[PDB]
């Protein structure tokens, strides 16, 4: 494995986890080497979009331990998108503990400290069992996946470019706060037209009237106002990052920074002079442009990243290693 | 028991199944195996890249077999796999695939008479390894049918609806599309909305709730005092082809005008009739809708109205074939 080579695309690692919920319980699980499904034709996952999921990575420290970063708050966040779409719920000692079992299966393709690689995860909840008609699954599946990433973009920390799209991913009171696929699905085309156009993705905006930024392709906005202040958008349709909320409480309690979590309005890009896109599979995306009404509004440059967002990652990737010592309760040793 | 038919899966004896891979669909095959082995990666259980439609074929009293309008599936399945950079099944290949899981299940037509029908469920999956959100590298179209009862949802009894205040699609999303990113929207509204002892929920306009865009997963359909046929247009309405067959019946046979336009929650005082129609139960009569915690009642809660009983007749007639179809919407098997 060339771990330098590696980006974000699926290989088939030895193990997973897969649980089955019947009968109104969870099973104990189990690992297994089959990395193919075998579901019913009516499953509620394929026809009704009772689908749900999570992504978290593993990093080997330098002194050589394995740290999982803030599963905890994967296991709440699917708690909740579980809830939104009627599946059972899986307690969080019950994720956190399946999660540590698929990277202790998986050591082997961990990439080494010093690699900026990661083993990302992938867990999820579906519908299945026969069925036909609108309703909550007979049966379900709790399942995890693992596999070895690098950077997600290769070059390192760069600034591209994003357009805004007329499309919604989500409803005003829609799924669009749970991490379901359908909000992926409504994302395929208006994703797929900003790339056709050479931008790095859509830009979504507030769904009711199309004036506040809520989403830049899958992942959170930040803005870093002139006064230095990290911005980002709030509203029931944003999706509530993982990599934001520990953004949020790096900037508060290791940086020194302020934060507002409010409304980000697109005919004042005017108020950043930085600004990024943060999430589990790119950490920090750094913004150069955004095309509006065909007009290119660049932040700080289209070459250089801003050493706001420089600091920001290098506190973020930090902690993650095992470099910066962590805040509470983030880190668990695998 | 034909009597006691609802909506409910059975395994049938055949099913349908076509792969796409490297640029082409194969050539088809009927299998038995009800079950989908696809990659633990597959782009339809992660990120909603999934499709349906759903069709009936009719035990004729002559003893023949009208699929109904198949092609008009045919025609909104392209368009919700385009809206999901999902490849299209043209139409011929589609009408094709439909009539062999006919053939290959006869025996679990229902006899005339009995109300009953033979659904088909077509649906296109993205399946293969993949992670990352983007089109699959390959999918599935399959097809399979169960026996259906078409008084499963109580037959002409009108129902009572309860407006939501949740969305199942947003503005400018995936709600003109049958994909189950919409259904998924649905769930825990329409969860909420038996709970309280309605028959489902009611969506209105997302951008503004002042317009009716969805009865559960049923078109809305109302009759004016004066009698004019009046249904919801808006980007983000699933076009039914109930709907678009009651506006045909409507339009060319009881002699109605058709408004396909705007159905403000505060004018429902314009309509003596209301209803919700849609392929498994062809029309539910709506008794009241409840909104802002008052009930209005258009009809009654006990009798479907006339204007109602006209259409459910006539739709029903031409799918049976005991009225004479319009021309191309029965396809014989
Ligand atoms: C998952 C996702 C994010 C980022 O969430 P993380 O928990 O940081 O990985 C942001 N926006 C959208 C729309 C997402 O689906
Ligand atoms: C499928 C569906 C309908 C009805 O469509 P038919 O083609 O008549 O079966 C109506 N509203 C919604 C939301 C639907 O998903």
């Amino acid at each position: 494995i060339n771990w330098d080579k590696l980006g974000f695309d699926y290989i088939k690692t030895d193990k997973r986890y897969l649980s089955y919920f019947r009968n109104g319980e969870w099973d104990k699980g189990t690992l297994t080497e089959d990395n193919v499904l075998h579901i019913s034709e009516g499953s509620t996952a394929l026809h009704y979009g009772q689908q749900c999921f999570e992504g978290m990575k593993a990093y080997r420290c330098k002194d050589g331990s394995i740290n999982l970063f803030r599963p905890d708050q994967n296991a709440l966040r699917m708690q909740r998108s579980c809830a939104r779409l009627l599946m059972p719920q899986v307690d969080t000692e019950q994720f956190i503990e399946a999660c540590k079992a698929v990277v202790r299966a998986n050591e082997r393709f961990i990439p080494p400290y010093g690699t900026g690689g990661a083993l990302y995860l992938r867990p999820f909840v579906i519908g299945v069992g026969d069925n036909i008609g609108v309703r909550t699954a007979p049966e379900f599946i709790f399942s995890i996946f693992c596999i070895p990433v690098g950077a997600y973009f290769k070059g390192g920390l760069t600034p591209h470019n994003f357009q805004i799209s007329s499309y919604d991913r989500a409803a005003p009171q829609g799924t669009g706060a749970a991490k379901v696929g359908g909000n992926y699905a409504a994302s395929l085309m208006p994703g797929s037209k900003a790339k056709k156009a050479h931008f790095a993705d859509a830009i979504y905006l507030d769904p009711m009237t199309h004036t506040k930024i809520e989403e830049v392709g899958s992942a959170n906005f930040f803005g870093i106002t002139h006064d230095n202040k990290f911005v980002t958008p709030n509203s029931p349709s944003v999706l509530p990052g993982i990599t934001r909320l520990s953004l949020i409480e790096l900037a508060k309690t290791r940086l020194g920074m302020e934060v507002v979590e409010g409304d980000v309005f697109i005919d004042k890009l005017s108020d950043f002079k930085e600004a990024g896109a943060c999430g589990t599979a790119a950490v920090i995306t750094p913004i150069g442009g955004i095309d509006y009404n065909d007009h290119l509004h660049v932040f700080h440059s289209e070459t250089e990243v801003g050493p706001v967002t420089q600091k920001l990652y290098k506190e973020l990737t930090g902690v993650q290693t095992g470099d910066i010592e962590a805040p509470a309760g983030w880190i668990v040793k695998v």
